[PDB]
């Protein structure tokens, strides 16, 4: 088992780099983090901020989640993220991704005790 919170850090945290390093980035990371094991995860965002910073978002701006639930929060500041988007030539198990760096507000769903991020909802 892996807790919800550990899963979030696995799928979305990458504080070692401040930006989307290369055009290779998503191809390497999606595989490293086991995001291309059962299929190619269509889209995935990595956050290049400190873990304390991303956790703090749970006390920031409360907004509606895409799914209609209300445990979503938006960062007051923009954060450095990298979006990974599956390409056309991407054919499981040979998943292919486009790497895109950006600075945006992230929206995460939080839960538990302590209240931590468990899902990445959107970036804006």
């Amino acid at each position: 088992k892996e807790t919800a919170a550990a899963k979030f850090e696995r799928q979305h945290m990458d504080s070692s780099t401040s930006a989307a390093s290369s055009s290779n980035y998503c191809n390497q990371m999606m595989k490293s983090r086991n995001l291309t094991k059962d299929r190619c995860k269509p889209v995935n965002t990595f956050v290049h901020e400190s873990l304390a910073d991303v956790q703090a978002v749970c006390s920031q701006k409360n907004v509606a989640c895409k799914n209609g639930q209300t445990n979503c929060y938006q960062s007051y500041s923009t954060m450095s993220i990298t979006d990974c988007r599956e390409t056309g030539s991407s054919k499981y198990p040979n998943c292919a991704y486009k790497t895109t760096q950006a600075n945006k507000h992230i929206i995460v769903a939080c839960e538990g005790n302590p209240y931590v991020p468990v899902h990445f909802d959107a970036s804006v």
